[PDB]
């Protein structure tokens, strides 16, 4: 093990990808299964401050944000000169690239955009974690399909490191409290409705030249729709920018009611169709065999498909999990599965009526689904229930997951090595261990008999 990197092991840097207020942004190769990240690296010595293990602790809960809008990080890695934090690739660019592009947005593209700032913002809030400097440049598209997801980015590590020590109109989207000092869940929601007023508008609502005047109009809070594209657009919208604007932060909405007021809800219904029948009958058929399985079988799934897929094996479940999510705050209740379930049935021309009702299944199955508890089932407890297991079986991806337990490195799994994962066994040549052929048998099992 001694001349074994954590970092440089398992990853070879391919290219830089920017650099912003916390360290640097680069893409990176997974070396066995060549899926592509982003990594951060973060030079611990001059950007430390705190210990380790708060760091640590802090990019733990980060980890386990789990929610279609907001950045996936899939782990922290160290060496002696740095933290890597390892996430999802995306390849769309800036939101602001195309507020650029379109100049303008339709109220239909504007709220199917603003709705996923605000489900991300909500769960974050609900997290207990305030964004600080939400604006264009920090939210990204997923890639380059049309209507994809998109994705906050750039959050969650100011009170462990110190920034790199001129960037250019972010003086838009401060609220007026930030001025003095202030950062809470509320500045987020300003920065949203900025977000939204520029969406709508082509323009900030708080304008200038440079820095300094834009700094002054802010601070009044005073701003209009006085420009001539907004007598075409709803009451409606205006309705919820202004409740988002409000100058004094006790009276300003919070990210759930931006989430919750009617005009995105006008424009959010979407709804499964005849031509998602063929993703919902195989979403279902995978989801009984999940149901089905041990405990175990269950655990040592969702760690893979949460860890090991990647977005053009989901992105259909993605569009499945949209539109069973009604209430649009990315995350599916037990309501909604069980609507999602009558409305399959529905669609396919067949009676609900017909041993056990859908409402006893759900119910049944939550638990099961719901692996951490949260009362809801997230994004990636859904991607594990209702993808092919096939998928996942891949002889890299076991490979790494085989690598990710394997502590020592002695090519050979123990019992407390192996816990990790779930957190009897079956040896065929009975060393009371798990070499990786074994290992895939026992894996592979899981989905078999
Ligand atoms: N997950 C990501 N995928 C692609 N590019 C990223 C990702 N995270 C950050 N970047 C780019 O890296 C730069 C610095 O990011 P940040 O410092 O987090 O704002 C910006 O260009 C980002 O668009
Ligand atoms: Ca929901
Ligand atoms: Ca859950
Ligand atoms: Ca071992
Ligand atoms: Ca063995």
């Amino acid at each position: 093990l001694y001349f074994q990197g954590t970092f440089a092991e398992r990853y070879n840097i391919v290219c830089m990808l920017g650099k912003g207020s916390f360290g640097e942004v680069l893409k990176c190769k997974d070396r066995i299964t060549q899926q592509e990240y982003a990594v951060k690296v973060i030079n611990k010595a001059s950007a430390k401050n705190k210990d380790t293990s708060t760091i640590l602790r802090e990019v733990e809960l980060l980890k386990k944000l789990d929610h279609p809008n907001i950045m996936k990080l899939f782990e922290i890695l160290e060496d002696s000169s740095s933290f890597y934090i390892v996430g999802e690739l995306y390849t769309g660019g800036e939101l602001f690239d195309e507020i650029i592009k379109r100049k303008r947005f339709s109220e239909h593209d504007a709220a199917r955009i603003i709705k996923q700032v605000f489900s991300g913002i909500t769960y974050m809030h609900k997290h207990n974690i305030v964004h600080r400097d939400l604006k264009p440049e920090n939210i990204l598209l997923e890639s380059k399909e049309k209507d994809c997801d998109i994705k906050i980015i750039d959050f969650g590590l100011s009170t462990c490191f110190q920034q790199n020590t001129d960037r250019i109109g972010t003086a838009y989207y401060i609220a007026p409290e930030v001025l003095r000092g202030t950062y809470d869940e509320k500045c987020d929601v300003w920065s949203a409705g900025v977000i939204l007023y520029i969406l709508l508008s082509g323009t900030p609502p708080f304008y200038g030249k440079n820095e300094y005047d834009i700094l002054k109009r802010v601070e009044t809070g005073k701003y209009a729709f006085d420009l001539p594209q907004w007598r075409t657009i709803s009451d409606d919208a205006k309705d919820l920018i202004r409740k988002m604007l409000t100058f004094h932060p006790s009276l300003r909405i919070t990210a759930t009611q931006c989430l919750e007021h009617p005009w995105i809800q006008k424009y959010s219904s979407e709804t499964p169709t005849i031509s998602d029948l063929p993703s919902l009958e195989s979403a279902m058929t995978n989801i009984r065999q999940f149901q089905a399985e041990k405990k175990l079988a269950q655990a040592a799934l969702l760690y893979m498909a949460s860890k090991l897929t990647t977005l053009d094996e989901t992105k259909q479940l993605t569009e499945i999990f949209r539109k069973l999510d009604t209430n649009n705050d990315g995350m599916l209740d037990r309501d909604e599965l069980v609507r999602g379930y009558h409305e399959f049935m529905r669609l396919k021309g067949v009676d609900s009526n017909s041993g056990s009702t859908i409402e006893d299944q759900i119910d049944s199955l939550m638990p099961l689904l719901d692996m951490d508890g949260s009362g809801s089932i997230e994004y990636s407890e859904f991607i594990a229930s209702a993808i092919d297991r096939t998928i996942l079986l891949s002889r890299e991806r076991m490979e790494r997951a085989f690598k990710m337990f394997d502590k020592d490195g002695s090519g050979k799994i123990s019992t407390k090595e192996l816990f990790k994962l779930f957190s009897e066994q079956v040896d065929n040549n009975k060393d009371g261990e798990v070499d990786f052929n074994e290992f895939v048998e026992m894996l592979q099992n899981f989905v078999r008999n």
